[PDB]
């Protein structure tokens, strides 16, 4: 008796089924924030020094926003293309010594460089109606690498938030796990918008971060094991159209509101609200089957089978190890290669998106075209990868990314169109990772295979905002030709993996020793 042949009679694809897949796929949409909310959560608008005298001669006479740009800010060029109009004040005496409303500062030095510079104090003025973290608290000139610290908090959450959640969810289970989770991310969520000081926000982040990843990833894996072996594909690339689509939504959402406090208060509602109703989904009966609980199993059999609307027939210690993980050569090997795999995969993807992406134009035209470019690439993976196989079209994905990027390395008309293509490319490399990672694995570690071998990811995501700057510096376009050959080389990589096609996931360490046995 194996959990595949009981799960064909009541039935691989049912009504239990979708409904289940359709209540999970929206905890998607709730993650899609975490990972890259910063881009609106935080902004930074066109801003200026504080000037208390030009707030006196603003009422003087006749004055425009263009046309106080200008004459009555220092000079943009002047040690630095911007640093002067950025976060410099001329100190002058506007106040109680106007010469006059054309040249206010002609008279008192009448040269951008015989005027005086000194440092920006009595605050900042920002153009942006809307406020948002960088306004909250003054993160402009000399606090910038304070913003970036905040995606840094969230990616070292992740690490170990990953690290601690996959061993735990595959000691006691997935939907305890999954459920804790989502509590947790939902307090701190809403509680981010609560806190009065950068320090308290930025921790209430890191806590939210330990969290996030490791509660997708669980909620990634159940659906692919309640669904069988034909339809694996459809729930497993699904979901990601979930993520994708949950993107969208966001991009509008963020549109709507601005300010950054509201939006994160109003995001994290749906994380609440699944809390309440989540509590009707069953856990796997295939970890009850490997863990040797059949008792329960049985009854969720029962469940199950009265709901699918079929009749049932009538007719020894496993434990993780962090150790066993690699005690078999084999999976010594698949794990190392889906590591890189996840190290590559990370790195590509955030840098392109922040800095390969179209420059110019709004904050959220073009991220909703940065997640509209996904949904072709969902497209072709559902198309081919029971055709042709997983291994070949992740690995033509991967190769496709690295060529593309490095073509664009070395008046950008082609240029938009060759990001495009490597946007479709990277997000098909990733989606093929995820998929396979979770079937290759043994079903009694699995959780903890995978979290744990996504838990590289996180390095990436810190070294991207650091390698870039020390590269660019080096080479104008080097961050893209190391993208390039990153790319490149997983690609050849993931060759090596072994193919499956047709194989159902294997439940025991014997079993994924020897895959083609
Ligand atoms: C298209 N797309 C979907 C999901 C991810 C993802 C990133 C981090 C953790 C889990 C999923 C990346 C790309």
């Amino acid at each position: 008796t194996t959990f595949d042949d009981i799960l064909e009679h009541i039935g691989e694809f049912g009504r239990f089924q979708k409904q289940t897949f359709f209540l999970l796929c929206l905890l998607s949409a709730a993650f899609a924030p975490i990972y890259v909310g910063i881009v609106f959560l935080g902004f930074t608008p066109d801003h200026r020094c504080r000037s208390p005298g030009v707030a006196e001669l603003s009422q003087r006479c006749g004055w425009s926003l263009e046309e106080e740009l200008n004459y009555t800010v220092p000079g943009v060029g002047s040690s630095g293309e911007a640093s002067p109009s950025q976060c410099r004040r001329y100190e002058v005496d506007w106040n109680q010594t106007g010469l006059s409303c054309t040249d206010p500062l002609a008279s008192l030095a009448a040269n951008r460089s015989h005027l005086p510079l000194g440092p920006c104090q009595d605050g900042w003025v920002y153009d942006t109606p809307g406020s948002s973290i960088v306004t909250e608290f003054n993160l402009v000139c000399a606090d910038s690498w304070m913003l970036d610290l905040v995606q840094a908090a969230v990616n070292v959450g992740f690490f170990v938030g990953s690290m601690s959640i996959g061993y735990i969810a595959d000691r006691f289970g997935r939907k305890l796990c999954l459920l804790v989770t989502i509590l947790i991310n939902a307090i701190s969520g809403v509680l981010m918008a609560v806190a009065p000081n950068y320090t308290w926000m930025l921790i209430f982040r890191l806590i939210q971060g330990l969290v996030s990843k490791g509660g997708w990833l669980i909620g990634y894996t159940l659906p692919t094991e309640f669904v069988g072996l034909e339809y694996r594909r459809t729930v497993g690339i699904l979901y990601q159209m979930a993520f994708s689509v949950g993107l969208l939504v966001l991009a509008g959402v963020a549109y709507a509101i601005p300010h950054w406090r509201w939006l994160q208060l109003a995001v994290t509602l749906p994380n609440f609200f699944f809390l309440l109703y989540y509590w009707c989904i069953p856990e796997s009966p295939r970890w009850l089957i490997s863990q040797n609980k059949n008792a329960k199993a049985m009854k969720i059999i029962k469940h199950i089978a009265k709901k699918n609307g079929k009749k049932l027939p009538k007719s020894e210690k496993l434990n993780p190890s962090f150790l066993d993980l690699v005690r078999t050569p084999q999976i010594r090997k698949h794990t190392l290669i889906l590591m890189y795999n996840w190290f590559t995969s990370s790195v590509l993807y955030q840098g392109l998106i922040m800095h390969m992406g179209i420059a110019g134009g709004n904050i959220y035209l073009d991220f909703f075209y940065s997640a509209l470019v996904e949904f072709p690439a969902a497209f072709i993976i559902i198309l081919t990868i029971d055709r042709i196989g997983r291994r070949y079209p992740w690995a033509a994905a991967n190769m496709v990314a690295g060529a593309a990027c490095l073509i664009t390395a070395f008046l950008f008309w082609l240029k938009t169109t060759v990001a495009c293509l490597g946007r479709m490319g990277i997000t098909m490399a990733f989606e093929m990772v995820c998929f396979v990672n979770t079937e290759l694995y043994p079903t009694f570690i699995r959780n903890l295979g995978v979290l744990v071998c996504s838990s590289l990811c996180d390095i990436g995501g810190i070294i991207t905002p650091f390698l870039v700057y020390r590269l660019a510096s080096i080479w104008l376009e080097l961050p893209l030709v190391v993208f390039a050959v990153l790319g490149l080389i997983a690609g050849g990589l993931v060759l090596l993996l072994p193919e499956t096609k047709g194989k159902p996931l294997p439940e025991t360490i014997e079993d994924a020793e020897n895959p083609h046995r």
